[PDB]
């Protein structure tokens, strides 16, 4: 059993869309097999691993509701654990102590690159008989095996083979006490007992280096699965120029977490039949073998309509909880108006993003100072007060305030008084909304209270009464 | 129950979208209950019943694939049938022969409008005087005066009209021609129509048609009047809102499946489901589910409906409708890829068949000059060497497939170390002429190896203008 996946991002300042999909594959697989999902932070890069950068990762994880069972663990700590394993490998002989200077190390790399070889450190200090010990500063390296090769069955890329002759005895501790990054990964995956590694594509070169270290210090080597990169619109790697790149920028743009997670799953992974999956539906049907090795392009137009569906498909109460954030972005006093769960029922089919719903809704909660200049010139003086005064005093006739009673009440006008339906509904729309674009008239004027209805109808009557 | 629905449009010049939805409900109701769908023509208005105007109805029904079991019947014909029933009805006590002149009617209507509703009095209802022998006159129908008329409308509920509001309407003019309200009754009786599904404006004519059906011993059918289709501002659908004729949507690049699916959703609602096949619309259709309220026309959703059906329907069927818009663009489709294959390429990109006929000429015809704008960014001298290795590698493969094309562009940008976008984009501008196209694996494959080199070298002959 003990299935344990991991997500160990290096802080970039935010949560990259490609990194969120990687975390989703590691999170779906841990939940698929009833395992644990561990969170880890690669904050050794002290410049870009700011406290705001680390929070932007966890805040992005929480919005997508990708909760973790263990963590988060930080690589800036556990240094005493890292040096404890290094001292262990020095005693067992699996790691030696190099004494070459940086002058000879750079002269070795320039000679191999010139000679048409691969930059690898030869075993000069691997089995050196030259003494130079104790008080002298030095670095320690990992005695990489020389014979054979390492082959790991990648669930995404298939069988991958790396000859041991192209892997060097990598350094695992610098001149100072700090250990190198690759050694900080093998012990973390060992101490946390990771069984399935799901990371990006560019980490494939360090995978055979990490396996030979785990096999050395006697550790259960996990099965690796490297997901391909996400390409943009023109076939290049996904960047900020292709569109929104951070998961929180999509939250600012007016998206739902279910819409983004359902689209990132469809990038590479496929089920054939479906395009829309629920959270629990992704857990069951997810298979690493189904993820494609080819890179997928990012279609922002498809993601938008994916968001439009989830706005009207998800429960109106839950969509309202995400609508509240963009409501505060537009700064709207939502005390005197309809419910938020009832607001998404009105503006559901109209707009395709929550930002577009927070906008074009202020007339449901707040009064407007002026009218729309073009919409005001539409309902001029002729036959404007005649249909407005009869419908204003007819809406307040009922005690049961429902949109059904309003429809037949608005139906009374333009039918009892011979006139077109657009000759009263359009002036009524501009009266209560201020513009000439809104949902159904019977439903729009019902969400607005009967008080603010006659207040804004008489407001237009005082406006059309300006022939002087 | 031997269910029989009908669709009898009056030729307005074309096929209104609202009229097609009415024909769609009657066709669905007949196919749901294993009945017959009959077709009738109200071509009595000889001014707008042009042979071109009546044909636009026939081919519009055929475009939506709304085949009929009976018909088409024409009200221009069966005039002897219309004159034979009134003569039989004149023999019975249900229809008399009025004789009042046009002067008495206007003087009575203006007197009835002056007193405390214009309803013709029964002056000739029980007159024993022959009044004339062959002089001009008008035949009318004796309307019942006691009680009411009630018809259970399946959409608008129960509607009641008092018989005192229905006057003895005219059923035959002075020139012997019969009126419209009587022609509908005799047609629906000889054709054995069990369910009537028509527009909303015929709700006032329903009680008059039933009192004639209650007379002469006739089975009264069940009526169901659909609500009008309103536009963006709440008024009836007109040309100012957008496309109105069904054939205008074929010109604009739509499919019959996309238009029928959207008109079905207008009013009739079946849960969260939005996309139905023709067979699903036959099964799940319920006449009571049609809402009494009027629904506005959302051209944005209809565009999304068509985008789905382009990629959901078989590519060979979409190719048969795409052929009409290729002829509109006047594209020589002799050298390029197959039409059914073209739908696979431009499928997820465009949302209408006109948008597919456009932005596809470079697959079939060569372009004289480039877009310049996209060339100025990708035809720089730095790309003259990526283009010299792709064409030498594109021809190295004997098996011409999109996969072997990708491996050719993959050998490039690796031998000459550079980003893959720095070779595929100049290849995209050289082969397509602009900076937008599907995947380069299928774009240069569908165009061909011969026309590729002819366009790569065309770019090489152009990018060599650094002087
Ligand atoms: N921190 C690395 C991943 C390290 C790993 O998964 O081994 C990244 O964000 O790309
Ligand atoms: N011909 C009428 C319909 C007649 C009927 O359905 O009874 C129309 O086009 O509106
Ligand atoms: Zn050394
Ligand atoms: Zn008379």
């Amino acid at each position: 059993m003990k299935i344990k996946t991991r997500f160990a991002p290096s802080p970039t300042g935010y949560l990259h869309v490609g990194g969120a999909r990687t975390a989703l594959y590691s999170w779906l697989f841990a939940r698929n097999h009833g395992g644990e999902f561990v969170l880890r932070i690669e904050d050794t890069d002290l410049e870009r691993s700011t406290p705001e950068a680390i929070e932007a990762i966890m805040d992005g994880m929480n919005w997508l509701s990708l909760e973790w069972d263990e963590g988060p663990y930080y690589q800036t700590k556990r240094f005493d654990r890292y040096n404890a394993v290094i001292d262990q490998m020095l005693e067992e002989g699996t790691a030696y102590k190099c004494y070459c200077s940086k002058e000879r190390l750079e002269a070795l790399r320039e000679e191999q690159m010139a000679k048409g070889e691969k930059p690898r450190y030869d075993g000069r200090c691997r089995h050196s008989h030259e003494h130079h010990a104790d008080d002298e500063p030095c670095v320690v390296r990992f005695a990489n095996p020389q014979e054979g090769s390492v082959v790991f069955d990648d669930q995404i890329r298939g069988p991958i083979e790396f000859s041991n002759q192209e892997l060097d005895d990598l350094i695992i501790r610098r001149t100072d006490g700090s250990p190198t990054y690759n050694f900080c990964v093998v012990v973390d995956d060992w101490d946390m007992e990771i069984t399935h590694v799901i990371r990006g594509e560019d980490h494939i070169n360090n995978t055979p280096r990490q396996i030979n270290i785990l096999k050395a210090l006697k550790a259960p080597v996990p099965v690796y699965a490297h997901v391909s990169m996400i390409n943009g619109d023109d076939g290049e790697k996904l960047s900020k120029r292709h569109g929104a790149v951070s998961v929180m920028q999509y939250r600012d743009d007016g998206y739902l977490p279910e819409a983004l997670l359902n689209y990132l799953v469809r990038l590479g992974w496929s089920h054939g039949d479906q395009e829309i999956f629920t959270r629990e539906e992704m857990i069951k049907y997810f298979t690493l073998n189904a993820v494609s090795k080819s890179a997928s392009a990012f279609n922002t137009d498809k993601l938008l309509w994916l968001n439009h569906h989830y706005i009207n498909a998800l429960p109106p109460e839950y969509v309202a909880t995400h609508l509240q954030w963009h409501i505060a972005q537009e700064n709207i006093d939502t005390r005197n108006g309809p419910q938020l769960a009832d607001l998404v029922k009105l503006l559901g089919e109209r707009c395709k993003t929550l930002k577009e719903m927070a906008q074009s809704c202020r007339y449901f909660y707040e009064d407007f100072a002026e009218f729309d200049a073009d919409a005001a010139k539409k309902h001029l003086r002729p036959v404007a007060r005649q249909p407005l005064e009869v419908v204003r005093d007819k809406l307040a006739a009922i005690t049961d305030w429902t949109a059904e009673n309003v429809h037949h009440a608005i139906q009374a006008t333009a039918d009892e008084l011979e006139v077109g339906m657009g000759k009263v509904g359009m002036p009524l729309r501009v009266a209560v909304t201020g513009a000439g674009q809104s949902p159904a008239l019977d439903v729009t004027v019902h969400a607005i209270g009967k008080t603010r209805s006659i207040e804004r109808i008489n407001k237009a009557l005082d406006f059309i009464a300006e022939r002087e």
